[PDB]
């Protein structure tokens, strides 16, 4: 398809869980996603590390019960009022990310099933980020 | 800590699973990680999308049984002989990613628990990618 697009999704919460040292990563990741399953929460973005993982939820109705449950498998921190921006396009993804050079970015994900690049920013940086991505994607 | 580092991990396999339309994402993600738990496989990088997810394993001993099991919850494709590169450092991550402008990249992940940027490339592009990242990170 011959499509270029920029999309923003507001009202996002990011959750960071640093796994307990006691837990083997493969058990930790299953337990983690099982907690999100229980509360029927879709996750738009995920990024793992050696230490732990950050992921998003699109509503906070169940947030306290989710943090409570997660606090059993790791140390949990939360940042509210975030925004997911999705950019739909030979290094393309590098050029797009490079347009965000001047804006703080909390997460980046590329390689799921598409050529879409996903980025998470604070609400206060949404406009700056969208303007830079629109100018680059559509020039 | 006042540390800059570049690290490469060889012998990686990437698995792409496009979820069955029948399945709600939150159930799909738990089932998925539960299959990796059964086979005790750690996952260094993950990237989700609307359609489905891509993830890595560091050995292929259990690969056929994993694809077999996953084929029940989605359409599965696999690419072997990959390499994970980790770069440890106000837009820093954008500048680092921008050094890969000329190299094909299969995945990018940033935001797990660190300021580390993770990238997945084919074995044939390891040297080019490492040279570009070392020059940028260490100049």
């Amino acid at each position: 398809d011959c499509i270029k697009a920029v999309a923003a999704k507001d009202g996002i919460t990011v959750i960071k869980v640093k796994s307990s040292n006691k837990l083997l990563s493969w058990h930790f990741m299953r337990k983690l996603f099982e907690i999100f399953e229980f509360y029927q929460e879709p996750v738009d973005m995920v990024a793992t590390s050696e230490v732990g993982v950050s992921l998003t939820i699109d509503n906070d109705k169940n947030l306290p019960d989710i943090v409570r449950a997660l606090s059993d498998i790791g140390d949990v921190t939360v940042d509210k009022d975030m925004v997911i921006i999705c950019i739909v396009g030979v290094g393309f993804e590098a050029r797009i990310i490079n347009a965000l050079k001047g804006v703080p970015v909390r997460m980046i994900s590329y390689g799921g099933s598409n050529y879409n690049v996903s980025v998470l920013v604070k609400a206060e940086d949404k406009k700056k980020a969208l303007i830079a991505l629109s100018n680059k994607l559509f020039n």
